[PDB]
């Protein structure tokens, strides 16, 4: 349900940030030869992408956002 | 004169701070794990991962940095 | 249950300000304990101070609330 | 100095006495055979916390906090 959808939520922001930076730089800025990394995404990012989801890494994120753009509400609105 | 090194460390902290705090309470499916548990896993891919997370400039939230946010945020929210 | 709670909230923000890790180090508490610290000891001492009608209050957690108002309140 | 802690434990132990070394240990909770073990490791540590928490955490210290505390509150 949510521990799985929200894990994949992270598999996705993770893959996306590789993408952004460069599959290349995000791979020599962080070990793992071209061939190994990428087809590593296949099997090992999904795994510790659940992990983050397990730590609620979301609520903190989301809460750090809820509160953020909630205090940005005494600004938006008063 | 650290740029990435440090954060791969700041991040890596709060992680094994949670893979023990909530850790092998649920962490074998949380990451679908070998015969059974392995923190020998963690020293394998958590440090690399923390790097990635750092490289990806992924999140932050120091645990007592949050609290302060929250408090300030509550102070600014009444 | 008393303003012991109020006090707890204070001490924790101070610890947070100064830094949970620097503060454990500066105080006795080693990273091993920091939780016990925050979950038995802080609350318990907070009662004592409440009972002791001690008081010491969050002025510093003010300067922050407002000092985050300085930067955020302007762009 | 950091016998600032001593002056604290001192003032704490005074308020305690001045109020009741039991009217107090129940006001907070805890009894006689442990009530004595309380005076010594606990009060001092708390005094030390109080004395640490009583260091300046100066301006620039207050700035890096106020900065990133707010860097997340946006």
């Amino acid at each position: 349900a949510n521990k799985r959808n929200e894990a994949l939520r992270i598999e996705s922001a993770l893959l996306n940030k590789i993408a952004m930076l460069g599959t290349e730089k995000t791979a020599e800025a962080v070990g793992v030869d071209k061939s190994q990394i990428s087809r590593w995404k296949r099997d090992w990012i999904p795994k510790f992408s659940m992990l983050l989801a397990v730590l609620e890494w979301g609520v903190v994120d989301d809460d750090m956002a809820r509160l953020a753009r909630q205090v940005a509400a005494i600004l938006t609105n008063k």
